[PDB]
């Protein structure tokens, strides 16, 4: 005979044996058939073979030779309990839906199963007798108030409530979804139904009431000193932008992320950039062995990494796979090229909440804070715009036209998340303080509407990885509640440092994003290149036959205009926003 | 109530509704118990949910308040037939093992099934008031053939009535034009512009033609190229593993000349060998391609070096391959397509196929992996595991042992019986070798998945090589296996990963290496083998079969004469 654990490998797609019996009981019309039908549908929609035993299939076949003549009812239940045990033994979730009114017959069904090592879940579908008669779903209670039916349970014979059911469904105070969810959650607690990977925000901050204690704990551990870009990835993790990571990636997660751009355990989750912690040979041999250590930034213990695992940082290969180049003068690759040769994964418990105390912490909303803000503005669509640059009206055009399309589709309260990145950025980019001041101005001028625009700062370092990075950009906003993700040309790219051509082809970011796995709850809203049209005196989308109508105004052209004291053409950038830049460009030359 | 067709889709790893009842009847207890156990084993070995009702789970449970009166026995068999119905309706193959002596009773059990549109198979376990069935679907003579032959007869019947798939490997899409359309297609090819291709490109034309890259319809179009480089899979219409670009390159000159055209012919050695239809041209970004496929852009990597010499366009399209690819070098007999391999495995009556990709001479370390896989399968209840020894035959780097010499070596290894020729199919995989480690190992695996392998063996540093700059392992040696074991899109086969095997001095054989015995282990590389041949030494006894080593000294001698 084949073992259960072998039957578990071939019953269904998900591995592991999960045979068991979900035993529904309660009065006629309490809700058993309704629950079973819906529970079955849930299990099947999730790849879990199940079979339902009910009146339709038992009392009309196996049990056609029994009535409700209280011996018959014992024998009913007994035969059902035996069948159920055989389904459960075969590896199915067996759901049984019978009134099953005797406490002794149900316990017997329970012992038939516990005796052969099969889980048994007694679910009391509990509606007051008067409610069940209200529903009289099949016309039986009236057929029995008239006499014409037996000792119908609840009226003429007894129903004995279960004493310690695994779950009581109060079907007069909850809906069917409430029932299904309570049962499914039971089966998840008891390892019959797996908990699939989720994008539900998962912070890695310790709770405030556990915080003091965790700090004291942290103080006893070895420590590892981290730097600022590390502390900003500490923040990305803490706040949940890399949900469902539990900490810095372990080997397995790292390799998934680099080869497939996804995490794969428990379901496909897009996560296309390594979120890792590096260490030197020296730190590894020092910390390896220890079940916990603390991470220290600017002499403060900012987090604890528990159950840590050390694996090699193969850096040329990492770089080549993440960036499509191993060019040493790419500014992030250069940082990676200086780090250690080990990476460290583990479970990260972050302590004090991360504040940078620079005048900008009011913008640094967590994904929870952001979803609250949308809820409070009552948005019915959130479009997100990642940017790392001053907003010119070419960007504003992508934002305005996405806003138009949402309206045209029926949304009535579209909100724009204007989402500049504020983590590490390469040397020649405009500093965050300045870009925030510049977008404030675009908004003060009404190029974008302040009453429908949330402005906040995305804490991730920037990688400048093009079509790899953009997925990361997008998935982060997805976690924070965005339903539409605006993407133009060359997102996340830059010039190749050696050749000066674009590192990445300009349509790939979008093409890749639109077909990347894991990006299921948001729609990609992609755009062609916009540039200053000279005829119409505004930004518009570039067209082939009019190469000459269009001026492209580089970041180098702006630095140049500001310095020769001129102005970009009219329609390129909100005048006040422009001024902030001149102000920026002024302190730059020094 | 969820439908059969939907329960069907989730019951097994395989899909299709295949609920039914195999109803054994007859006197012989051992007959029925032996067959039903063995059927059960076979179904489970083959991914089909089943459940056996017999004395041991019915007698003392469901039918325990029944005794031997004629009514009680009638009822005994009624209750079993109803319960079997429930398992068949639930999508399981329900196997019933009771004497069930009377026609009335078996006829009723059938009717419970046929009246709910569930197949019922009355299998008469016949071995000399039992009432023999008048029209059973199978007569099993258990006294006169073995259990495995019986179980085969059942399995055949279940194949015939579409319960057990004839197949269930991934369906192969060949790109060859069917032979009835050839001469025509050859004529049509003659009217079109032509693009001359080289030998490596012709190898990939073969890879495509024969179906190894199923479901591509030809050289990769942009979207597929981007899926393959970013995600290691094709995604459109289902995730399947494909981690290496399968592409045709072109110069600026050739692109200009051909972009515009709706079909052109591929030309190898003056012969038109294919038409590419509805072509699209997209950039060959070499540096990025390289970096993402190989995890390095090292200009001296030998396949990277060829990609860097190719043109800056790629051409995707629908590929129709004309004459069968034959190389006329004395090895064509081993060049089996996925279709011919699947037929070869059927003809051998395999019930498990383990595939071993390789590019090197087989030492007894490799054989050990193969031998261990073959043991693991025996134990899991497979009874005719067949090994596909599948040397790669496409382009390989300059210092590798040539295909012909390897084939003759491999032939020596089977002649010494380190591998059994009777359970072993030797064939040549036609792909070029990329030397891309964990990225390429997925290509190696998927291609064999398409050829119907069920288990795919992988050891240390698969598809790797020394980094040409440092001589250090270009790849981390455990990665291939770690990546492969978790890679998406390879759901119809099992990966069997192995730790590194090396020569044990103390045991005088190849065994798995152990940290705390470092010293007993001798690692003999290709370099060391060539050094040893050149001084007239043999490697230790147990490392390589003698006749196979002698083939190698012949090879190393030929090198020396040059
Ligand atoms: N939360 C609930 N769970 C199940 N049924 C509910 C619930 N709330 C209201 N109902 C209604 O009560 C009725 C219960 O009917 P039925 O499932 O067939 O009961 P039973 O199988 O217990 O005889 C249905 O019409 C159902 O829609
Ligand atoms: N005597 C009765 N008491 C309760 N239900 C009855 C009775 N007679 C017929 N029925 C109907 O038979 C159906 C199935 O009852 P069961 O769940 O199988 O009862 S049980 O108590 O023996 O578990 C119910 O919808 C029920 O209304
Ligand atoms: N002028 C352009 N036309 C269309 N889209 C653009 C243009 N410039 C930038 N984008 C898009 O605007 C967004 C942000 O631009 P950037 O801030 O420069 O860099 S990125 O690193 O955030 O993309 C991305 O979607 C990017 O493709
Ligand atoms: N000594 C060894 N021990 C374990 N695995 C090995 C050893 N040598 C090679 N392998 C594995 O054997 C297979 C064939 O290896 P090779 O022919 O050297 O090269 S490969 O390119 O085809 O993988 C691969 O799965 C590889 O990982």
């Amino acid at each position: 005979h084949v073992s259960r654990n072998k039957r578990g490998q071939v019953v269904g797609t998900r591995g592991g044996f999960r045979g068991c019996t979900v035993w529904l009981t309660g009065l006629s019309g309490a809700g058993k058939t309704t629950v079973s039908m819906a529970l079955e549908e849930y299990l099947v929609c999730h790849g879990i073979p199940c079979y339902t035993l009910d009146g339709d299939n038992i009392r009309q076949g196996l049990n056609k030779n029994l009535g409700f003549s209280p011996e018959d009812r014992e024998e009913n239940v007994r035969r059902i309990a035996e069948v159920a045990k055989l389904f459960a033994d075969a590896g199915l979730v067996c759901i049984t839906s019978f009134i099953s009114p005797y406490t002794q017959d149900r316990n017997n069904a329970r012992q038939i199963h516990e005796g052969a090592s099969l889980p048994f879940f007694e679910v009391f579908v509990d509606a007051p007798l008067h409610v069940c008669e209200q529903r009289d779903v099949k016309g039986l209670y009236k057929k029995a108030r008239a006499g014409e039916i037996k000792g119908f349970t609840g009226i003429d014979s007894e129903y004995e409530k279960p004493e310690a059911p695994e779950l009581v469904l109060k079907t007069d105070s909850c809906d069917v979804n409430d029932c299904v969810q309570q049962v499914v959650e039971l089966l998840q607690e008891r390892d019959i139904v797996p908990v699939d990977a989720s994008y539900e925000v998962k912070e890695l901050y310790v709770p405030e009431n556990k915080l003091h204690l965790a700090k004291t704990d942290a103080e006893t551990l070895p420590a590892l000193k981290i730097n600022k870009v590390d502390m900003q990835w500490v923040q990305v993790l803490a706040e949940g932008w890399a949900t469902p990571l539990n900490g810095f990636m372990r080997e397995r997660e790292y390799l998934q992320c680099l080869h497939f751009d996804c995490l794969l355990d428990g379901g496909v989750i897009n996560l296309s950039v390594p979120i890792v912690l590096t260490a030197t040979h020296e730190d590894k041999e020092r910390l390896d062995g220890c079940t916990a250590f603390a991470l220290m930034y600017e002499g403060r213990r900012v987090a604890i990494l528990r159950n840590p695992e050390f694996f090699e940082h193969r850096k040329e290969e990492r770089c080549a796979r993440q960036w499509g180049t191993t060019c040493k003068n790419h500014p992030y690759i250069k940082m990676v090229m200086e780090q250690g040769d080990w990476l460290i994964g583990g479970d990260l418990q972050v302590l004090d909440r991360v504040y940078w105390n620079d005048g900008l912490d009011q913008y640094r909303l967590t994904p929870t804070e952001l979803k609250q803000k949308f809820k409070d503005m009552n948005a019915d669509a959130v479009s997100a715009f990642q940017l790392r640059n001053p907003v010119h009206n070419g960007h504003a055009l992508l934002m305005q036209d996405t806003h138009k399309q949402l309206l045209e589709r029926g949304y009535r309260r579209p909100v724009l998340l204007l989402h500049p990145l504020g983590g590490w950025t390469k040397d020649d980019d405009v500093p965050l303080m300045w870009r925030m001041k510049q977008h404030a101005a675009v908004l003060e001028e009404g190029v974008l509407n302040p009453e429908t625009t949330v402005v906040a700062i995305f804490p991730s370092p920037m990688m400048y990885a093009g079509p790899t990075e953009v997925q990361w950009h997008c998935r982060a906003r997805m976690v924070a509640g965005a339903n539409f993700y605006i993407v133009g040309r060359d997102p996340a790219g830059m010039p190749h440092p050696e050749t000066g051509k674009d590192l990445y082809e300009p349509s790939h970011g979008a093409k890749v994003l639109t077909m990347a796995p894991g990006l299921i709850t948001l729609e990609i809203v992609p755009f062609r290149v916009a540039a200053y049209n000279k005829k119409k005196k505004r930004m518009d989308y570039y067209d082939s036959e009019h190469h000459e109508d269009f001026e492209f105004i580089s970041g180098t052209r702006m630095r140049k205009l500001a310095r020769e004291g001129q102005k970009p053409p009219e329609g390129f950038m909100a005048p006040k926003a422009w001024t902030v830049l001149t102000e920026y460009y002024k302190s730059l030359e020094k």
